């Protein structure tokens, strides 16, 4: 029994018992990696969370659940989604999570123009969790702008850890063609054993797109794109006239051909250019309903 056995190891990390008897109101919106997200009202508290279900049947790799039940269960930080519970209910695994208000940074870098203030911000504070997370040793994997979510008042988390994986002292780096293919690091196309220096690079295709409004090849095909991204040299900016030399020269340390050139997360955080970054305050006006 496969799907059984997958259901029981479940049953096994999961919190017991059905949320659907603590949770009113539910109202999606959007879409995982693995399966939807909803929000919903915690009926004591009068609380908001988000809530994704990902349907066990409906997995290409059903062993990707794992990763943020397993992985992700207990960890805190000012700069990653809170989890809070999951549970198991009927085919479907259940995180139960921190609702972000403020939606997600792609609805910002498709409608308006960040300044250098503003990136650098952003920029900052998800290097400060991607610093203790590959000290930790784990990889997100998927990191674009769909996976930045903000708050009210414009502080930044990193989402979606639905593809992440684990490194050990004993087995760093990861053989998987996981990701979504416009940021993905060129070793990783390649089929190489690759380490946490792939997020580094796909936060540089991050930054073309808070640049550009959208990444490299964006309008190929996404098996044509990953090609021109493995035999190409690292990509250039549409608007390198719009960009002042700091942030050139901060995103060329991030877009290395070369994984063991590529800057690490604990690096960049030294970066002048970050020097640049201003307060949560500075994003609120970026944000759909202040436009
Ligand atoms: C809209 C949306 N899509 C999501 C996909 C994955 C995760 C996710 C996730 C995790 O991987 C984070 C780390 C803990 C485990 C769940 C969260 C998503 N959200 C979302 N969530 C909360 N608020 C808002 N506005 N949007």
């Amino acid at each position: 029994g496969s799907h059984e056995q997958f259901r029981a190891a479940l049953q096994l990390v999961v919190d017991p018992g059905d949320p659907r008897s603590y949770l009113d109101n539910f109202i999606k919106i959007g879409e995982g990696s693995t399966g939807i997200v909803c929000i919903a009202t915690v009926r004591s508290s009068g609380k908001l969370v988000a809530v994704k279900k990902m349907d066990l049947r409906k997995q290409q790799r059903r062993e990707l659940l794992f990763n943020e039940v397993v992985i992700m269960r207990d960890y805190q930080h000012e700069n990653v989604v809170e989890m809070y519970n999951s549970y198991l209910v009927g085919d479907e695994l259940w995180v139960v999570m921190e609702f972000l208000e403020g939606g997600a940074l792609t609805d910002i870098v498709t409608h308006t123009r960040m300044n250098e203030e503003q990136i650098a911000a952003v920029c900052l504070a998800v290097l400060q969790a991607l610093s203790v997370l590959h000290a930790q040793g784990v990889i997100h994997r998927d990191i674009k702008s769909d996976s930045i979510l903000l708050t009210h008042d414009g502080r930044v988390k990193l989402s979606d850890f639905g593809f992440c994986a684990q490194v050990s002292k004993e087995v760093p780096r990861r053989k998987s063609l996981v990701g979504t293919p416009y940021w993905m690091a060129p070793e990783l196309i390649s089929r190489l054993p690759y380490g946490p220096e792939v997020d580094i690079w796909s936060l540089g295709i991050m930054v073309i797109e808070m640049v550009d409004g959208e990444p490299p090849y964006f309008n190929e095909p996404p098996l044509k794109a990953m090609k021109m991204i493995r035999d190409n040299l690292p990509p250039r900016l549409k608007n390198l006239h719009k960009v002042s030399p700091s942030l050139k020269g901060f995103l060329d340390r991030l877009l290395v051909r070369d994984p063991a050139q590529r800057a690490t997360a604990a690096e960049l955080l030294k970066h002048p250019f970050l020097a640049k970054a201003g307060p949560p305050a500075s994003i609120v006006p970026l944000m759909r309903q202040n436009r």
